[PDB]
């Protein structure tokens, strides 16, 4: 199964929110191996977190990773327009997938 992400998250400008990502405990609560991604409408999926909370270079302070069992989270403070995404979780699994995604998570930002 993929994971499992609520379909649509929003905020106002200046809000923090949280993304959930729920999988098991051969994935998400199995390995420190969560990352996520976020995607603009007609433009290349960006690389956010991995390794849980790890941030690449030009990646915003404002997003950060978490996760406790079995569920992993994106929070997002003070939250802008330009954060007016899609995101994803990916974990890597002791399965056979290798690597499972989550259903992907709207982000609208009030305004
Ligand atoms: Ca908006």
């Amino acid at each position: 199964s993929a994971l499992t992400q609520p379909a649509s998250v929003s905020g106002s400008p200046g809000q923090s929110i949280t993304i959930s990502c729920t999988g098991t405990s051969s994935d998400v609560g199995g390995y420190n191996y969560v990352s996520w991604y976020q995607q603009h409408p007609g433009k290349a999926p960006k690389l956010m977190i991995y390794e849980v909370s790890n941030r690449p270079s030009g990646v915003s302070n404002r997003f950060s990773g978490s996760k406790s069992g079995n569920t992993a989270s994106l929070t997002i403070s003070g939250l802008q327009a330009e954060d007016e995404a899609d995101y994803y979780c990916s974990s890597y699994t002791s399965s056979s997938t290798l690597y499972v995604f989550g259903t992907g998570t709207k982000v609208t930002v009030l305004g």
